[PDB]
C-alpha cells in the first residue's frame, strides 16, 4: 500500500498547484462590475422605447417602419451623447458605427404555373446562390453597390433563420449624431430597405476607462421571406490591452507557469481508461486554449491599427469572436480540470464506494439513456409536427428538445400547447407526463439504486 | 442461432429503409420559416391594440361595442395594405373575406313562475333546437336572411363553450378597405348583434408566393348566455401546390416508396402479441394517412375553383381541416415507427435487461395506474365542485386534469386557489401535495425499481 | 370462497348504483357557462380600471382616495346600464346594493408616556371591545348612527386581518345612478371614512334569466390600524328556484333515491377498522349535507320574503353562505365516495399487492410524517420570523406553510427571499432545499419502496 | 430499562416547559399586521411612479437624472402628508431625513499608455483607500466637505457592488416639503452628484402609535464605474418602547423565566455526543441573544436623546442593525430548540427505527454531498464565465450556485441561458439537467433507500 500512497502524493500535491494556477488565472478575467457593464449598456439600445410616442423596444420590431423608427430614434440618442461621446459618461465611443445589409434576387424561386397571371415575383430564403450582387438605387458608393466578405474585412455570422456572409452593402455612420441623421435619413428616402433584404446589421464598439474594457456592439435585424422582422443583438466586453496593474503582472506569471504544467502533462503522456482520456482532453484543451491565446497577441494588432485614425470602423469583430472561443474553452478546461480530483478522492471505505458506483454503473445507464432518448425524441418530432408551426416553444427540433427538458423539470406552459391544437395538445402533454416523469425516468433511478446496494454489498466483503 | 439472427438482419435493414423513407417524408413537410408565417400574421391580427385609443388586443374582446370596435379598426387594417392587398408585402390576400353568425329563439327556455312579470323573455345557450331561422331586421339579403350548413358549403365547428352547426346568416367582405367598411358600417347601424347572438365567425386565406404557402384563418366570437364576450382564432399553413422544386419531386418518389413498404407490411401480416399489435397499428395509421392523402387531391380542385373568379369567398375550410386530421395522424405514425425500433434494440445482454424490465412491469404498472387515477379523478372532482365557479386553470373536468397534471410538476398557480376558497382551498392543495407528490406518485417508482432488481437477478443466472 | 363472493357482489352492485346516483346529483349542480357567469361579473367590477385617467383597479386600491374614485366610478358604472338595470344585458340586477363600515374607539389603545405630548390619539386593531357603537357626523339616519349584528338581519365575516361582526353604520343604495351618486358623494363631503374605519363593506346581487341562477356580491374593503387599504371580493352562483325543467325534476327523485341509500346505510351501520370508519364518515357527511339541504328549503324562503318589493336589499348571504358549505360537504362526500371503492378493488394478486402495500406501509408512514413536519414546520416559523415582515409569500403562519409547498414542487420566488434578507434568505432557502427536497422528502420513498418489496416478498409465497 | 425512562422523563417536561417559554416570547415579538405596515410604507415610496410623467419606479432608476426626479418628486411626496407629517395618517415621521454621499479621486486608476492624449481621466471602483476626502463646489457645509465615520455617529453599510464606510459628504433634511425641496434643489443646481459618485444613502424613521412600532427606512442608490445606477432599499420595524400593555408585561416575566433554563442548561453541560454538540450551539445561542439583549437596553438610550429635540435624524441605524441580528440569531434558537425534540421522540419500535436510519445514514451523505458538490460547483463556475457577463442569474458566483438549485427544482429561465450564447447555453442546460437530476441527485436516493432496509432488516431483529 504505502509505495503508491507515495507516488500519488506527489501526483496530490503537483495537481492541486496545477488547478489553484487555473482557478486564479479564471477568476482573473472578469469582476462583478462586468455584468452591470453590460446590463446598462443593453438597456440604453434595447429597452428604451423606439420613439417617445411609441410601446415598442428594439426587442419588439414588427416591420421596416419600426426598423426606421429606432434607427432615426432610439439607436441615435443611445450612440451620441453632448468632438466626442461617451455611451455614459464612463464609457467612449470608438469612433463610427457601421450599417450593413444583405439581400436576394427578384425572381429567385418557382411561382406556380396558375399564380403567374397575377404575382409578377417573389424573393427566396437567403442563401449564397440566392444573394444579390447588382448595384441599385441612385448607386452612390458602398450603400447601394456590393463588396465581399474579403473586401470588407468580414466574417461568415450565423442568425436565427439563417447563417449570413460577412459581404454586403454597407455604410459607415459618421463621428456626430446630426451627420448620421443625414446619412440614415438619406438611406430611408433611397428607400434603402425593400422586398430583397434578408437581414441588416448595425456595429459598433466603445472602451470603459475605469476598469478597462471594450464592449462591442452588433444589432442584427433579420426580414423574413414570410414578411415581417426578427431583431437580435450581441455586447460582448473585451481585455485587449493584457497587462496594466501588479495583478495583471501576477496573472502574466501565473500564465508562464500554466504553460509549464501543460509541458510537464505533455511528456508524462508522450512517456482505453477514463482518467488517461480525461488526461489528454485537458490537455488538448488547455493547447488549444494556449494557441488561441497566443493567436490574439498578433489580432490584437487590430487595436493599434485603429488607433492612427478614430474616424475608421474597429473592427473588433475578429477579436470578439476569439474571446468568446477563448472564454468558451477556458471555462470547459476549468470544469475537467474540476472532474479529474475524483482520482484522488478516494480517502476511505465510503469514498470509494462512492466512486466504484458511478463507474461501475456507468454501462447500464449509458444503455438505458440510448432507449430514453429514442421516446424523447419521438416525442421531440411528434411536437415538432403537431405545435412546431404554432408554438415559440416548438419553433424548431432544437427548441422542441430544450422545452421537453422544461418540461419535465416543471417549467410549462400548457395554455399555448392547448390553443395550438385542442385535441393532441392535452393528448401529447398528458402521455408526454405519464410515460416520461412517471414512468422511464424512474428507470435511472432503479438502475442507480440496485448498483449502489450491489457495490455496497461486495465492499462489505472485499 | 445465426440463421435467426441473419433473418433479423434482413428485417432490420428493411426496417431502417422504411424509418428513413417517412423521416424524409415528414422533414419535407416544414421549415423553421413556418413558424414566422403564422407568428407575423397572428400579431399582426391579435396584438394590434383594437383602435389607436383603446388597450385591448383582440384577445381582450369582453362586449359587443370591442367587437365592432375589433372590426371596424384592427381587422381591416391587417387585412387591406395599400385592386389587390398583401398582408405584409409577400403574403397575397385571396379575394373575399367572410362574416357568419350563428342565433338562438327569443323564449328558448323556461322563465321561473315568480319572475315573469319582471322578467319578458330569456335565450337559450346554443343547441341544434334552441337555433333560430327566421329572418329579422331589414331583410335585405343574406346578412338578415338564414342559409343551412349544406346551402353554404360549410362544416360544423368546435367552439369553447360549444359545438356549432356551419349554418346560419352571413355576409361576404368586398375586395378593399372603403367597400369593406361601408358594409360593417351597415351591419352595426341595423344592429346585427343583439340578445339572441351566441357565436360570430370571420374567415378568410392568405398565399405565401416566396415558400409556397396558402395560410387560411378562423376568427371565432362567441357570445355565451350569462352575457360578454369569448374570443378565439385559427391561422393554419397549406401546401396545397403538392410539387414545383426538385427536391418535391424527390419527396414525391418517397410518397411512391412509402406505398411499397405498407403493401409489403400488410401482404405480411396477412401471412395477441405487443409486436404484432404495434404491426397492425403502424399499418392501418399509414393506410389511413394513404387514404386522407389521396381524398386531399379530389379536394385539392377547390383551389381549381377559386381561380376562376377571385371576387368569392376560398372555402379552404375542409382543406385546412384535412390537412390539420393528415399532420396530426402522420405526426402518430412516425411516433409508432420510432417506437418499434425496440423491436431490434436487444444487442446485449444490457439493452435485453432493460426491455424485459418494461415488458415485465407493465402488468403491475397498468393496475397502480387505474388505483391511482381513481384518486387522481377524485381529486379532480372535487376540484371542479370547489373552484371551477371561479378559477379558470379548473373551469371544466378536463382543466381539473390537466391542471392537477402542471401542480405535480411544479407549474402552481396558488394565490388563485386560495382566493377561491380560503377554507378548503389550502386543504385541497395541502392534501393533493402530500398525498399524490410524497405518497401516491412513488409508487410506480418502487413498482418499476423492484422489477429491474428482479430482472436482472434473473439474467445474472439465467 | 364462492360464498364470500356472492354476497361481496350484491354489495358491489348496490354500491355502484350509489355512487351513479350521487355522481349525477353532482353533475347536475353546473354547467362550463356557470365560470363565465362569474369571470364576466368579476371582470366587469375588478379588472376595469376606477377611473378613466387612473391606473389602479379595485383590485389595486391603496388609499381612501382610491377607494372614493372606485365608488363613486368603476362601480356605478358597473352596476347600471341604461326603471332597471342588467349588469349586462342577461343579468338583473336585485333591486339595492347596500354599504355598510365598521369602526373603532379613539382612544382604545395604550400610547407611550413618553410620547402623549405629540400624539393626541390612537385607534386600535379592530375587535368586538375596541369597535364603536356612537353616532357621529350630522347624524342622518343609519348611515351615521350604529345597528346591531341582530339588528341588520347579519352574520360574522372572515376578512385577512381580522373576522368581523355583522353589525355597523349603513345605507340602502337607490335603483338608479343619478340617486346613487347623490347618496356616495353626501357620504364623502361628510367625511364617512376617516381614521376609525377599519373595513367597509358593500354588497349586491343578480339573477340569470338564461341559465336560472343569482349570483351574490360582496366587496370588504379593508382599512389596518398601519394606514393603507386591502381590498377583497366574493362572487357567489346560487340555484335558489331549484326544479323547472325535466332534468331537475330528474334530479329531483335522484335526490329522493340518495335518502334511501343513506337511511339502507344507517341501518346496516346500526346492524375499529378504516373500512367502517370511512363507511361512518361517508354516513356522517351525507347526513350533514342532507339537513343542510331541507334547512336551505326553508331558508329559501328569503326569495319569497324580498319578490314583495324590490326597493329593498335582498339578504341572500346566509343563502350563498349555505350554498357554499353544501358545496363544501357535497364535493368532499363525492371524495370518500370515490374512495370506498378500493373496498372492491381487490380483483387479483396484482391489485390485492397494491392495496395491501398502502395498509400495511401507512403506519411508518404517520411515524415519519410527524417527524418530516417537526422540520418543516421548524422552517415555517424560522421562515415567519426572518421574512414575514418582509415578504408577502411569508406574511402568515399558514402563507409560509403553503409557500413552503410551492418550494419544494418548484414554484419558487428566490429574488424576494434574497431581497429581503441577504445573509438569511440564501442560507435558509440553500439549506431547506438541500435537507427537504435532496434529503428528507426521499424517505417517504424508502419506505414506501421497502414496503412494496416486503408485500411482493410474502404474496410470491402466502 | 424504567430507571431510565424516569430520569429522561423528567428532562422531557423541563424541556416542553422551556420550548413553550421561548415559543411565547418569539410569537410575543410579532403580528400579521407588520408586513402590512412594511408592505404599504415600501409601495409608497418605491411603485410610486417616480414623476406624474414617468413609468419609473425608484426600483428602475437607470440615471443621475432619473434619481433627481425621483428625489425632487416621489420621494417628497410620500414623506410630508399635509407642523408635522405623518405617512399615512397612523405613523409619524420622526423629525428630519438625511442625504450622504461616497465618493471617488479623479485619477485613482490606470489609464493605458496608448491612451493617454484621448482620455484624459478616470475614477475607480470604490474601496477605502480610492475614497475621496477633499471639499469640493460652493463648500458651504457638510454637504460639500467630508467627514469621517466616527464624527458622524455611522456604521459601514453592505451594498450590492461593494461595501461601504459610514463616512462622506451629507446633508439634513427639514421638517417641511417647501424647505426640503430648496435643499435638494441647491445640490442639483451646484452639481452634487458627478463623475466621482460611487453611492447615496437617504435615511429616515417614523413611529406607528397603533400597534407601537418604529419603521427605519435607508434608501441605497449605488453608481457604479461602468456609467449607469442600482437602486436599493431596508424598511425595518423595531419595538423599541419594550413593555407598555399587559400582555408585555406577561412576556416581561417569560423573558426572565428563559434565563433560568439558560442558566439551567449552562450548569447541566458543564456537570463527540451529537446531542451535547446541540445543547452546546442552543445555549451559546441563546447567551449571545440575551447579551445582544440586554445591550440593545443600553442602545434604546438613543430615543431618549433623540425624545429632546426632534429636529435632528434619528440615528435608529444601530438599533435596526442588532434588533435585525437578534431576529436573527432568535430564529435560529427557536430552528435548533425544534430539532432537540428528537432526543424525546424514541416512543416506539416505528420512531426509533427512523431516528436510526438518519444518524447511520450521514456518514455515506456527508461523504456523497462532497461528491455532488465537486460536480455543482464545476458547473457553476463554468456558468459563471460563460453566462455572468450576460445573464443576471449568474451576474455573481453566488447568483450561480443559487439560481442552480432553482433550476434543480424547476424555476428556470432558458430563454436568457440560450440568448447570452447559442452554442454553450443548451449545452450548459442540457448537461446540468441530465448529470445533476436525472443522475446525481438519485445517489442520495440509493443512499437513504438502502440505508433504510438495512436498519429495518436489524431492527426486525435486534
Amino acid at each position: 500500500r504505502e509505495k503508491y500512497l507515495k507516488s500519488v502524493l506527489r501526483e496530490l500535491v503537483t495537481y492541486l498547484l496545477f488547478l489553484i494556477v487555473l482557478c486564479i488565472l479564471t477568476y482573473g478575467m472578469m469582476s462583478s462590475n462586468v455584468y452591470y457593464y453590460t446590463r446598462m449598456m443593453s438597456q440604453l439600445f434595447l429597452d428604451t422605447p423606439v420613439s417617445k410616442t411609441e410601446k415598442t423596444n428594439f426587442k419588439t420590431l414588427s416591420s421596416m417602419e419600426d426598423f426606421w423608427k429606432f434607427t432615426e430614434g432610439s439607436l441615435l440618442d443611445g450612440l451620441y451623447w453632448k468632438n466626442r461621446s461617451f455611451i455614459f459618461y464612463e464609457n467612449l465611443l470608438l469612433g463610427v458605427p457601421r450599417i450593413r445589409q444583405l439581400r436576394v434576387r427578384n425572381g429567385s424561386c418557382s411561382i406556380p404555373q396558375d399564380l403567374r397571371d397575377e404575382i409578377k415575383e417573389c424573393y427566396d430564403v437567403y442563401s449564397v446562390s440566392s444573394e444579390d450582387r447588382a448595384p441599385f438605387g441612385p448607386r452612390n458608393g458602398t450603400a447601394w453597390i456590393y463588396t465581399s466578405e474579403k473586401d470588407l474585412n468580414g466574417s461568415s455570422h450565423w442568425g436565427i433563420i439563417a447563417t449570413y456572409s460577412g459581404a454586403g452593402y454597407y455604410l459607415d455612420l459618421s463621428r456626430t449624431r446630426e451627420e448620421t441623421a443625414a446619412q440614415v435619413a438619406s438611406l430611408k428616402k433611397n428607400v434603402w430597405l425593400d422586398r430583397g433584404t434578408r437581414a441588416t446589421f448595425i456595429d459598433f464598439s466603445v472602451y470603459n476607462a475605469n476598469i478597462n474594457l471594450f464592449c462591442v456592439v452588433r444589432l442584427l435585424v433579420e426580414f423574413p421571406a414570410t414578411g415581417g422582422v426578427i431583431p437580435s443583438w450581441q455586447f460582448q466586453p473585451l481585455k485587449l490591452i493584457r497587462y496594466v496593474t501588479t495583478f495583471d503582472f501576477f496573472l502574466a506569471a501565473c500564465e508562464i507557469i500554466f504553460c509549464f504544467f501543460i509541458f510537464y502533462y505533455v511528456v508524462e503522456e508522450i512517456l482505453r481508461s477514463f482518467w488517461n482520456c480525461l488526461d489528454v482532453v485537458i490537455v488538448v484543451l488547455s493547447v488549444v486554449a494556449i494557441g488561441i491565446n497566443i493567436y490574439r497577441t498578433s489580432n490584437v494588432e487590430v487595436l493599434l491599427q485603429f488607433l492612427e485614425d478614430q474616424n475608421t470602423f474597429p473592427n473588433f469583430e475578429h477579436l470578439a469572436y476569439w474571446q468568446i472561443q477563448f472564454n468558451n474553452i477556458a471555462a470547459v478546461t476549468v470544469f475537467f480540470v474540476w472532474i479529474k480530483l475524483f482520482k484522488f478522492i478516494n480517502f476511505n471505505r465510503t469514498m470509494s464506494q462512492l466512486s466504484t458506483t458511478m463507474s461501475r454503473c456507468a454501462k447500464d445507464l449509458f444503455g438505458f439513456a440510448i432507449m430514453f432518448f429514442i421516446i424523447f425524441l419521438a416525442y421531440a418530432q411528434l411536437a415538432y409536427l403537431v405545435f412546431g408551426t404554432q408554438v415559440d416553444d416548438f419553433s424548431t427540433f432544437q427548441e422542441c428538445i430544450f422545452t421537453q427538458f422544461c418540461i419535465i423539470l416543471g417549467d410549462i406552459n400548457f395554455a399555448e400547447i392547448e390553443e395550438a391544437n385542442r385535441v393532441l395538445g392535452p393528448i401529447y402533454f398528458t402521455t408526454f407526463v405519464f410515460f416520461m416523469f412517471f414512468i422511464l425516468l424512474n428507470m435511472f433511478l432503479a438502475i442507480i439504486n440496485d448498483t449502489y446496494s450491489e457495490v455496497k454489498s461486495d465492499l462489505a466483503q472485499q
